[PDB]
């Protein structure tokens, strides 16, 4: 079995790599390291894409078809927009949209493109998975829409746009790309995330003191999705 | 060899799979169809992307390490910011921006992600293959910046930040991740446009007119570039 683990920032995968604890091999390939390891009976191959839409849809589609990954896990940070979010909170991704694609000048709604759709559904398999540990291990797991975009968002308006537009719990800049690839070529994806700031006028504060710990969570809680596949 | 070929839209690729007028095997992967063909001792792989960001990064990253592709280029049309560039002239990519990348709230300068750049180039060959062919024709060919985002733009407020924040002279919505992927994997690469609208309050009246004949324009530049190849 081979499981890809993707993250977005070098913080996000170290505590993955040290908490399997095996040997990895590095590969370099687009502009991505991808760190491949063998843990119990399954291949893992481990990387961070880099920040944003384009940079998560590069390094996921390498991930598939350079590496014949058959599931993708993803695990990062975000950030909240809703009051029972909170710091360090896990959130499990049930559908996404990338918030920012606007081609409203031929009206049709934001965040839809022809020929796709403006929601990402994720792995009702991975997610009711990623439920069961939560509830036996007595986490506060939540569920919900998760936006996806190309700004890091620090702006109370930006945020009511999302909640009210989209319905969305968190904002973040890959989950949505990451997903949609995993879809387009038919390997189950999750995506993690755990709060790092309330995405207002300090997040990039928030995001600085919060990252390395709230970046733990996420990969802990990935860590024991995988000692269960 | 091997040349990818790629448009964001089906109208953008019809007039170059009539232009070669090969028989062509269509091969679906990752939700796009690529169309193979031989052509005069080159093998072609031609597909549209769909529009946007992601599904470019995605389709580009497919013709590369699927398909093996050795050079692409890329055509279709594009939004006019400056006066000189009217409907339906065409214009070579020198460097391409995403200029819907906002980190700045880490302090950022607009368009940058860290282990990244703000600019991107495109091939220097290419390139240079365009303008000569450009010159021998007596085609007025123009070269300039090219911002990328995932939105349609039809605001001249917009209009007045690209030009002012990255000096670019059209905007579209594939261009710069097309470029990005190519740079990453060490594929050379050449982003065409032929302009179909001013990226102004009536931008989409006017690609709506304007589309076929501009992708028409673009195809039969990009068809001519590959004759040399
Ligand atoms: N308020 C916020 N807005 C957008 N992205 C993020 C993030 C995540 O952290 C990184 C911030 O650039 C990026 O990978 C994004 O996915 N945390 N908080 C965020
Ligand atoms: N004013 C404009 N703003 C952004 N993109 C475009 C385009 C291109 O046409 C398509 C518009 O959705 C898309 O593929 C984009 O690359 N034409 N005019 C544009």
């Amino acid at each position: 079995q081979k499981i890809g683990i993707l993250g977005a920032m070098r913080e996000e995968i170290t505590p993955i790599l040290e908490l399997f604890g095996v040997d990895f091999e590095e590969i370099p390939l687009g502009g991505n390291v991808f760190h491949k390891g063998v843990y119990h009976n399954k291949e893992i191959i481990v990387a961070y894409s880099k920040i944003g839409k384009v940079h998560s849809t590069l390094t996921t589609t390498s991930m598939i078809l350079a590496f014949g990954v058959q599931k993708v896990l993803f695990s990062g940070v975000a950030g909240s927009l809703v009051k029972d979010l909170k710091i360090n909170d896990l959130l499990v991704a049930t559908q996404l949209v990338q918030h920012d694609v606007d081609l409203s000048a031929f009206d049709h709604p934001l965040g839809f493109i022809p020929e796709s759709a403006i929601f990402i559904e994720t792995s009702g398999s991975l997610n009711a998975l990623a439920k069961k540990i939560a509830n036996e291990q007595h986490i506060a797991l939540k569920e919900g829409v998760i936006a996806s975009g190309d700004q890091f968002v620090h702006s109370k308006e930006r945020k009511e746009f999302l909640v009210s537009e989209f319905k969305a719990s968190a904002v973040e800049m890959e989950g949505a790309s990451v997903a949609f690839v995993c879809q387009k070529f038919g390997v189950p994806c999750c995506v993690l995330r755990s709060i790092s700031d309330n995405a207002d006028e300090k997040a990039g504060m928030s995001f600085d003191e919060f990252l390395e710990k709230s970046a733990h969570t996420s990969a802990k809680f990935l860590k024991s999705m995988v000692d269960e596949l």
